[PDB]
């Protein structure tokens, strides 16, 4: 039988017993994805150039409209806006949403993919809604995932019952389940990384792109993929397995990804789909943050991938 | 004035003075772009999936059977077929259209961004139809391009009076004008290929690509990027300067991609737009092909870097 | 703030404590009406006449609709003009609402391009029999939300329920029913009636009169305007938006009418109560009719109050 | 084969030997058309409410912008414009358009069918386009039709070459040929007008429509229609059969619809599909106007039904 979005957060909603505010909540920010994702098509874009005679920013202010609208939230953080935002005391409800409205949308003059990436948190302290309340670690997730303006558009919606997938059939505005409860290789072929800083990559880093080129046990050398838009990179990771770096360098000395609404929301997917995410310290949804916009290094994909780089990192000490 | 991709053509065909064929072509051709780009972005999805209870296939039969029935063709070369396509004898008309309906579709699973590449030639015997039509050197090109469906669908064309950008708006179907004649920076900081096989690389392609990340004087390295879809890889090149590589090596004495509808028609656009295109050896354009499916290596982009390239190509000489 | 139909409905819900059934129901018509109207337009015609080298529009907006609602798990019973009889839910997907519907009412004319509609009306089953066609057997006075969608110039959805009358007009750019008309009543009194004035030669003697007053009224005042779209769901979306009057009303050979009214009549009638119009037989009120037999047919009466009342005059007056 | 709109009137254009110029005019228009259809169906209406936090003036814009850089006309007639428009001097052209941009909007409140109207005459001056360019009878069109917008978008096109009816298909914003060569049927079942205005009918307009309820040979009654939208009207007149009217009275001796825009398009529409277009004493198209906003009554559909009504209107002298 067939399935959409919404038809498939009410049953989980009713089998959970919950009050509603959730599927109000993701009902709300699906409206927004497809007048984002109607905008990156440039539906309209002949207006602009006069048939009658900026996209991060739009994208900032339908995910913020219809957020605030749902009286489902309280607390918003946008890779947009230098401090959180408080929703107005009319409209709060209980949860926290980290988000980054379009990602990868600096090189969007190459037309690029570019993606929506949120991650969704119950309001944790009895405190008043503050900057503050954004700073849980990842492990507190409730709902994550991301929005992929591809060669289609598709909603990966990870919660605690697994990782689906969503095409928008835009004929009729709808997103149709088309992958149900989906699983990484365990190990995969391709790697993905900006390998022009290679003069400041730590020891660890040079050996083990090294053993991806010239394998050790003669077996075949990865393929190398980088398209240099994080939604994209990760999606092809879930769908085709393997491994995304991007480590820390001199430019970057704390790595260059944000940890609120890049890392912790891939490493959620991720984990949910039966894969890692380190920093090569530690897991990513264990790090607990200090500043709304602090950034992470970040190593994540197939588990055997994952815990091989492990390995070489921990070869030097 | 607001302009559109027939309003334009028509101006340059009225201009020339020419019969009008070639614009038939190229309307029938953009009809069939449009098919392409709705099936591309899953529009009626929900049909298949049960709601009432073969992408690179189709985007074949939308471009052959839209230029058969133009009147304006004779020859036609697909990726998708094995021997040139004759037009049936009520239908012929002046042009040879050499194409690859859904370049990047193999990695279509993911995603990510995929194209139609196309070359355009005019039949130069009075000899009745065949193959032989379709071996002529990308010099002799009368039009070339590509269709970009990437975060949004753009067509770019190529002619001998430059290059020009076209940008889909879904909700009329029409091609909006957005960039006249571009020109490439004469110098980039981007380099572009799958690293993943650097253990077969030529050793003018391992020096070379040490330089871009070990500079020996104090520039700083460029930046790495590889999308695995030629379309989108070449896109990049274009507006944002740099270099694109697909290089020969022991293994692959003359490179993997294909010269008739993916290398030439690539060449062409790098060309009028003040760049350069070679093998290592010689021009792109330059060399005569022997058969439809033949490949060619190719490196392209910014002038400055190009040349660069060939003279450490010419030191392992 | 934006509104739309999925948020207006979970809140309704959520406000009188039901369990989701009805809003799930709800929202899989909506997704059903969002089907019919891309097919409507002839999305994708282009494939039907060649362009690489099926059903017709009732049978496909039947199979839309009879298998949004079946995968719903909130109906038992559903009654389709289509149909003869009753469908029957099979037990691992039955919930406890009866649909009765025209899946695509005037399409016979769908050839010239004319106004097509969805029609709907909501039952709770009442018995506690196992579920048959008796169930769809209820006066309209029991329907809990009725309305239909107007594939018209634009594609607007009408719900109709309790707390009243609520329009919706679909975005296609992103495929949602925006609120744009809230709470919406009829005027008192229009000035327009729409029949089918070619069959005069069979009108009631009362149908007659009060034609004739509308052309030539007694007290010399301005004539009404006449408007017959012949497509139902049209005829009455205007009758709501601009006032006036509808007939299909019975004579000498067809003493019961010609339209249904478990599907047709009923609805309609319940969309206009609550905009505060009227709706009659003649005899008496559409929504108190007892049917017998789920294809029975019934005349109907309806629009603005004023312009009711003043047919029921002229048909007492002929006894 | 398949056909669009585009590569049909390119190929009848070609086939008369023509500049191009009138083909330049038809696809401008078609543009329009689409923009037109977009905003009727309410595309982007969302936005107008809020969700990130004028249609008839919007149409008559669409059409006189595409219309004055398509480089083909010279004078513009517009239900909506008081004055002739004439083109500036660096875009002029050889045609004259008379245009209703969206004919039947007062009453779109109601979501009933609307539509444009448009017809096209050559120039007559050689000095400087004025207003007498737009003064001539029916008979000279070059080409007339209308959109209608109903619950689907189809384009009629009436030309010396027969009448063809086009099918937007909304998925890839191309109009597609459905019905090719028209004609009407004889004689049909169906009456079409206001008959709430009977008190002022003229007594040959009640006596036809006396004939068509109690017809003396006892042969069965027709059916009644009446849409109130011209274009809904008179395509199902098209369509199925039939008689159309909106006469003269003593009230509107000279009737209400407009002559340039509405009754002589529709007029040769039904001339060129086999019907009649009468205003009870001559043709639609032998009118000669003196005025661009004057009105004339119309009687119009199958022939056997107008010959009919004029013999009813003969017998009254
Ligand atoms: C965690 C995941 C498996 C999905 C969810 C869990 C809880 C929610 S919820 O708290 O939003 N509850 C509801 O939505 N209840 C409803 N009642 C009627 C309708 Br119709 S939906 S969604
Ligand atoms: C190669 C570039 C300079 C562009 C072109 C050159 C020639 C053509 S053409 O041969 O197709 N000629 C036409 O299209 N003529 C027309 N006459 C009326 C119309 Br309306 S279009 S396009
Ligand atoms: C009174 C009528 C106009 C409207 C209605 C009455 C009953 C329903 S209902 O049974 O469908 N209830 C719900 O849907 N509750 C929900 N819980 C969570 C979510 Br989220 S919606 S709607
Ligand atoms: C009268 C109607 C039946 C149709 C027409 C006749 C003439 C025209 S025309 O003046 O527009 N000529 C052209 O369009 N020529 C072209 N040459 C190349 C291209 Br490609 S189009 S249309």
């Amino acid at each position: 039988d067939v399935n959409t979005l919404t038809r498939f957060v009410m049953e989980e909603g009713r089998k959970a017993r919950g009050t509603g505010e959730l599927t109000q909540l993701l009902n709300s920010l699906c409206t927004a994805v497809k007048a984002i994702s109607s905008a990156v098509r440039k539906a309209g874009i002949a207006h602009l150039y006069g048939i009658a005679g900026k996209l991060d920013v739009l994208s900032n202010d339908l995910v913020m409209n219809m957020l605030k609208s749902s009286f489902a939230t309280c607390v918003l953080v946008s890779e947009e806006d230098k401090h959180a935002i408080i929703v107005e005391p009319e409209k709060r409800g209980k949860y926290v949403v980290c988000f980054d409205p379009l990602d990868g949308s600096s090189n969007i003059d190459c037309l690029v993919s570019v993606g929506t990436i949120f991650g969704i948190y119950r309001k944790k302290s009895t405190d008043e809604p503050s900057e503050k309340d954004a700073l849980q670690p990842g492990r507190n997730l409730v709902a994550a995932g991301y929005a992929l303006y591809g060669s289609a558009t598709m909603l990966v919606l990870a919660m605690d019952c697994g990782v689906n997938c969503f095409m928008l059939d835009p004929a009729i505005g709808e997103f149709i389940l088309v992958d149900k409860d989906v699983k990484i290789k365990k190990k995969g072929k391709i790697y993905s990384l900006n390998e022009g800083y290679a003069k400041d990559f730590d020891p660890a880093v040079t050996e083990y792109i090294q053993r991806k080129k010239f394998p050790p046990d003669n077996s075949a050398p990865y393929g190398a993929r980088y398209v240099g838009s994080m939604v994209a990179d990760v999606h092809r990771t879930l769908v085709y397995g393997g491994i995304f770096l991007y480590p820390a360098n001199k430019k970057s000395p704390n790595g260059k990804l944000r940890l609120l609404y890049e890392c912790n929301p891939m490493a959620y997917v991720m984990e949910k789909a039966g894969g890692m995410a380190t920093t090569g310290k530690e897991a990513v949804l264990d790090v607990i943050p200090t500043d709304i916009h602090q950034r992470a290094p970040v190593i994540l994909g197939s588990p055997d991938d994952v815990l091989e780089f492990l390995k070489v990192y921990e070869k030097h000490s």
